[PDB]
């Protein structure tokens, strides 16, 4: 338990981070004077760029490495990630700051699969969860952290992406004395099974496009110089309720096989009606439920999708089964990025983009609403 607590108290302090809600406002404020158009056209599409150039690297040389030095590696580029960002400026220095939080999130999988060298063969699916529940109550309370201290006291972003740099530091140094593994998951490596991968990889490439400028158009409806914004609370809100509508899915015992089609279409529809109610609207409020519906919503269906993918293959290739699947979600959203938001592509600004995005998500619950008629 203490290789497990020490992996809990640094997830803890490295996903409590106050500047993931002010990132954009705080990029486009007066501290950096960073245009909204240059910020997503260039700065942003880099980040999955590197995050696909990094996926694949990482986890195949995390257990050639050993898991414990890929954790501190993602130590050391939050460090470096933060240090950019508090300190460095310009265009490039934006591109080399998403180069490094590409590693960042790509060294999330080797984090999640050290616990599997810690505590039992078998076991390995409450231990991640109770890690899983512990991230994201750590992003909740970090945005509410962020989100009551510029209400309150008013504090400027740049002590409060100060204090994200302190915890991501104390965070890195609770994760050098790390137990290190000895033993190594390999060296050198149905009907329900392929479609719901490629359900699980569409869905997840919106989220990942979608999660990267839900700020943008938060800070672009309302300004974020001046009438307030709300960017905090509304974070916490919806990672909370993204968490209670997993362990929702979990908790209830019912026979999803029977018919779980239709009740993830009627999801699916829901996050396509909730992007487009991000798109028509004029008021931010309404946006900002939209955000809650959206990933409540979407939510839902991950944790129907691992549900049933899980339950199918062994938790030894558990791991295997994402990586091969993420991979190809990440190819699927950088045509997306090149196409849609990219400067050298179309160059869709945030406004005319939800309404792709919508239709990207109306088409995927188009396609599965076909798959049902095949019949007919
Ligand atoms: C350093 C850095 N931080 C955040 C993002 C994009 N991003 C990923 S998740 C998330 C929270 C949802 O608002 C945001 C803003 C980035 N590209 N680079």
């Amino acid at each position: 338990i203490y290789p497990t607590v020490i992996l809990c108290l640094f997830g803890f302090f490295s996903m409590m981070r106050p500047s993931e809600p002010f990132l954009i406002p705080y990029l486009s404020g007066p501290d950096k004077n960073l245009t909204s158009a240059e910020i997503t056209n260039e700065i942003f599409p880099v980040w999955t760029y590197s995050y696909l150039v990094l996926l694949l690297p990482v986890f195949v040389l995390t257990d050639y490495v050993r898991y414990k030095p890929v954790i501190i590696l993602q130590g050391i580029s939050f460090i470096i990630t933060w240090l950019l960002l508090l300190f460095g400026q310009g265009v490039k220095t934006m591109q080399v700051v998403e180069f490094f939080y590409g590693m960042v999130t790509a060294a999330e999988v080797a984090y999640y699969a050290y616990i599997y060298s810690v505590v039992s063969p078998e076991h390995y699916q409450r231990v991640s969860g109770y890690c899983r529940s512990v991230t994201l109550a750590a992003y909740t309370a970090g945005s509410v952290l962020a989100q009551l201290l510029v209400s309150l006291a008013n504090m400027s972003y740049f002590y409060l992406n100060v204090i994200s740099l302190a915890s991501v530091s104390v965070a890195f140094l609770f994760s050098l004395f790390l137990p290190m593994p000895k033993k190594s998951m390999f060296f050198h490596a149905s009907k329900r099974l392929f479609y719901w991968s490629l359900w699980w990889a569409f869905a997840t490439a919106g989220f990942n496009q979608v999660l990267n400028y839900v700020q943008i158009l938060w800070d672009y409806k309302a300004p974020s110089q001046d009438s307030s914004i709300y960017n905090g609370a509304v974070e916490a809100i919806a990672t909370f309720g993204g968490a209670v509508a997993a362990f929702a899915v979990g908790y209830v015992k019912v026979n999803w096989d029977l018919l779980g089609e239709l009740a993830l279409v009627v999801f699916s529809v829901v996050n396509a009606g909730s992007l487009f109610l991000m798109h028509y609207t004029a008021n931010i409020w309404a946006c900002y439920a939209g955000y809650l519906i959206f990933k409540s919503s979407y939510m839902l269906l991950i944790t129907i999708a691992v549900f049933q993918i899980a339950v199918n293959l062994n938790v030894e290739r558990y791991a295997l089964v994402f990586g091969i699947n993420t991979f190809i979600a990440l190819v699927i959203q950088t045509i997306m990025t090149v196409i849609v938001v990219d400067q050298r592509g179309l160059n869709l600004p945030v406004s005319i983009q939800f309404l792709v995005y919508g239709s990207y998500f109306a088409v995927i619950a188009g396609i599965f609403l076909m798959r049902s008629m095949y019949i007919t």
